């Protein structure tokens, strides 16, 4: 018995959709939806989707409010639909994936993933919902998440944070480590080693391993010099270089943590999404030095460190090839007479 | 003489509308008021209500830019409408009620409150307007605000704080402890002994007593010991239980504001609007714990030991009712053992 | 080869208008710019400006990315367009100006500066580009801007700072500090002596010179003594008045950010554009004390003191006339038995 | 090189979309495409789909312009999609079908049928088209049109009439009668024995046979009386009963061309789009006689009186189901005494 | 005294702007202004210009009410401007112009045509307004229209018809008739000879001659016989050519209103703007023959006879220039052995 007014019934006693009965008075103004509360009209929910304002309504009502895996891990996978759930990118505050299955009338292809339509789909099944893992078994697409062992199937052990209800974090009092299966034309794959990406803030950075503590702690030539990192352009890749007009380096995260707590700048996410490689429009207010597409990766410095130190720095310009988050990701390696010069991730 | 142009003269010239003749050009587009300053068009209003814009335009010019009742006070008295003024609504950027007197012509029922029409509705009066109170004795239904004694009317001493042009505040340079009267049916009705929320925000969150001083200083197990809380549940109703999937507890603000302090969480406001009773989507970005409805009331810790202390811990569950801002609060009060186990506000 | 998928393409790509080729799939919903990355719409940007979304879009695109100068300044000398480029103005995220010339199709008045349409309006050059200066010498009426000398031509040193993708600055690694010359119909014009305003936030203020480290560091009988300010109200003018209900005084910026260390206020910017004189709505927190318009200039301390200094005190009230920025501000001047009462910069 | 200013030329210079290079100036408003012509505004297309304005202005302006299959003939031989086209349904001023098959950037499942996407939906292949009868001897599902024959598949005689341009005609200068085809799950499908709908309108209504012509210029117990048709409710079922309240009958086109010729009345057309059976709130102007819910199916009378006189009329109601269109309409029989009362169709 | 509720005030009770004094209730919801008429919203003006919903409304009520000169010939003309009036475009239902001269604060780019902002822009001056005839013997461009004649200035007779409140027409009760001329860069003009178009309702079409009126009575053959229009391809420019696919000639107005009396046909305006030359997308009904792009010009028959019998039919394709309500409107003849083939006016 779905309807818009039982939608915002459950939104208004439950805070999200619960499966509850009963309704409440709506009324839909300027992509926005309003409720009656004591004679007025409360905003609800405004609609920054593409699709029409009560489609949102329902889907953002009917999201999923456990941790889940965050969207950049699940694009990667090439994750094209969820199945009888709706993942919410809070970062572009729509739904992760436009169609849905057995979630909302106006969205759904099919009410089941079993359904043919949904075979040519990489439909995402959450081992913790009953019954999903034996769909997983029998679709011809397909990624699955697992808290634990699935009988007979090869585990990928992913990232240690999921996203709950928008805030990336490593579950205490939850599990956000799961375990990954993709299938392809029915057949089960092989997911690659990977790294992966830290998922932090420019503002309430911190440190995750003592390589990192020394960073943001030690000084430029003192940290270099500890961890034997001369010849490796980390003074440019790391740190950043604000003398010219066009900022130089300034790729890793941990680098621009760095630097915001000394002076600030503005960071311009002109792609505003979740991806293991973001661009920014980097301006610095200090000394005026900027860069339109300035790659930022949130790797761990100590796996950064292993990456660059695993490199043959013997020609001046190679494509090197990193497997982070599931996905190839292409970084511009720059050498001369044996050292670095420069080593970026690239937009793609 | 009442325009669009007249008002937005009036806001651009002497900040809101201030009965100064003089027109300035204004173009409306997207539900937005602008002006042509030095040839180029600049955002007067950005209207977020559900009234025409123009319409609301002139609501919010014309709002009241004195210490006036909070939204909640008006709410729970059971208020309709303002007398010949505007009451914003700066938490839902809207006019606190759909109808006016002798404000626009666009939401005017009545120029005067003594039209017939007025009869049926709760009318607010200020005392501090010439006129005011006498219209109050000659209404049908009415609230009443004033900053000193009305010959013969007894008296209901209100909350010591005002909201002033969107602030809360208990007023130094200006008075913010009004007297409360009402009237139902024609005849003068004695309000109810109350406690008063305190209308604190979770970030800048100060102690009004020397028990709220100790709260926020002093440790769990220290803080008890010293107030006799002992088998109070203070715990778990107060600082919070973050150990498990769902957030136990958690429903005074002191309680959340300490809990900030140490690491913060995300509260999602979905009603947002002015209530005793505030209703959060509360996750906790250090442990994972949540809750989809945490109910939280801003009490003096004072008064709500005083509320707590004084019920019998006899019965396993029972509905406790308080009068917070002239209104009954139920609250759900669990027992065992002739312990408190919860105590938390209801919803409603 | 202009388009909506090209201006996109480059959006993506190079985070603005950089001439490259190349297109990708756009979709334009409620005054906003969408483009398909992963399946999924993401946001690119949204129509803040009273121009249709697409146009906007354009404009924004190829907004100068250099240090410009700021808006104040340009509509003060009474720019009207700009030649071959989009001057952004950040503060109402829109053009500053209205139509272009060589830019967009939708707006350009003319494809060059020497088209017979441009001859009444003043058109800004940037001596920084190639050919501008000449177009300037044929230009009927204009203002041209430069790092350097121009034969012939006598300069005005113009403001220490300038806005560089929205951030004023005093630049280090380039150059904010232009010369300005200004013609008006076909006659070089000698521009005057000018204060300039500081252009600083009041909360990230930090003092210029040291009687302005000496304003918020020392207490208020303490400067008035040092500085030799007696019986100039700087009481008044400067610190503010928050004992009564109308807030007296505090019309110079740096006065602003000594009380907002002590104490937070709201300042409501009801004209929020970027000018020389700002007028605010303040409502202090701590007090109650708010004044509906409350004109406040950012002038260095030193060049207040110097322009209050260098007045006379002999009449009640006078209008005096100080070049800011260069453009005449009237101030009014109170005073009483020789000394200053108020001393404030008017609206205008 | 596709962009929406591209489009626009070709539809300023050329009528709609036909690969022409060129650019035009375009604003767009609201949901409305407009282009400057002798530097004004001028509007191109209204947007009245649920698509982006720009993805409906492309969608439109590629629309296919020769005779093709009215919607309501591919909707019943169940086509999701067209191969290389976009049939646009002029009846709901919006496309047939909401994906497409390089076509569109932002619609596009596929650039070609043969894509494994296509494979569970039952794409339109016109035979007209080069290389279109191969790829739907390919496709799993589909739907095959042809002027004539095709080596070895068994042809179903389509409608004599086709949409050209909005416009429903039987082809003299072309060619509107085709051959259908149709696959289910990679197997050529015998389509029914079917009966056409005429698709004519009420005002411009034209006679096909000569008992059509006599229906018209006959008076009602004179056309019953020659064509033998005494005792099967014709009088209800085709002229229309407006005695009473409730508008008995006239559920045959023919019937209401009749009574409108004579009298007019209301006909709203509560769910505008293209169906075999067409349903109309019915309000006679002359005796104010109507009906909420009036089933109006446009069968040539011959073939209704053939379906009518084939019925058996022992019970007092039953379902008849008749393939017109290629669909099962089932229609209700209500009969007494061997004699027919009412038949109409019915509505789903 | 210049406000939106003063204009409505005007709209309500005069039919249009008409400098009363007075205010009604307006609220603007989407795009459209409404008026409070017995407690209810009425719809005044719905914008369907590109303009703020305000603005245009004014401009709207602000419309030139006398018969003025039809949109295609000022355009024609170059009018770029009118002084202290608007002309209102019915076709496009927007402003003629962009800019206005003392007409509204938000388009006015000068308050008197005198000021040197309108020295390079064609004002528009009607001689029936006191001192307009003086004002375009001092500005350097303009068009002017007198109703008789002006010492000194050597007039130009222009069309029979004008526009009255959107309906051309050949005035009766009114003059129509008026005399132009023409300024460029200080220099009045000699205008050239001209043809005019008839500016007829393909509708409500009338016959202006006797050779008109026998097109329309008498048969193909007959008319050409009669008129000695033999190898002229009368048969094909002038009455249509439906036999084929492509729909052959039929570019003369005349040739349009007859078919559309036997036979009706679909004329899709695709660029809805007053020209003198008109493309349609024309289907017909009848025969299935359609053309894309078929140009359209209103020109007396006696004059297209006059143009196509002063041609040189001696090679295969040439361009022939016809003046035509003031512009130069190129035409393709085509030819055969001293024979016409086809004539057509160019879309351009």
């Amino acid at each position: 018995a779905m309807s818009l007014e039982n939608v915002a019934f459950n939104v208004v006693n439950k805070g999200h959709f619960d499966g509850q009965q009963g309704e409440v008075p709506v009324s839909i103004i300027n992509n926005t939806v309003y409720t009656k509360v004591d004679g007025v009209d409360v905003e609800l929910f405004e609609n920054k989707t593409t699709l029409p304002v009560n489609v949102a309504f329902e889907l953002w009502a009917k999201r999923n409010i456990k941790p889940v895996p965050e969207v950049k891990i699940l694009n990667n996978l090439g994750v094209d639909i969820a199945a009888n759930t709706v993942i919410w990118d809070y970062k572009r505050d729509a739904p992760a994936h436009i169609s849905t299955i057995g979630v909302c009338s106006m969205t759904d292809i099919a009410k089941k993933p079993t359904e043919t339509i949904c075979a040519p789909l990489t439909v995402f099944f959450d081992g913790r919902v009953d019954g999903q893992v034996d769909l997983f078994r029998n679709a011809r697409n397909g990624v699955l998440i697992t808290e634990g062992s699935v009988k007979g199937l090869q585990p990928s052990v992913g990232p240690k944070q999921a996203s709950l209800n928008g805030v990336t974090l490593i579950g205490e009092a939850v599990k956000t480590q799961f375990n990954y299966y993709k299938k392809v034309d029915g057949v089960v794959q092989q997911l690659p080693e990977t790294y992966f990406t830290q998922s932090r803030n420019l503002q309430e950075f911190k440190p995750r391993s003592q390589m990192e503590i020394d960073f943001l702690e030690l000084a430029m030539d003192e940290f270099i010099e500890r961890y034997k990192l001369e010849g490796y352009a980390f003074e440019h890749i790391v740190y950043g270089d604000f003398s010219h007009s066009q900022l130089g380096g300034l790729h890793l995260l941990i680098g621009l943590a760095k630097r915001f707590k000394e002076s600030p700048f503005e960071l311009e996410d002109f792609i505003p999404m979740d991806s293991t490689v973001k661009n920014y429009f980097i301006t610095d207010a200090q000394t005026g030095s900027s860069k339109c597409v300035c790659s930022v990766i949130d790797l761990l410095l100590d796996d950064f460190v292993e990456i660059i130190k695993s490199q043959d720095l013997s020609v001046v310009s190679k494509v090197v090839k990193v497997t982070i988050d599931y996905t190839e990701i292409s970084f511009m390696l720059w050498c001369k007479d044996g050292h670095v010069e420069t080593f970026y991730p690239k937009l793609q």
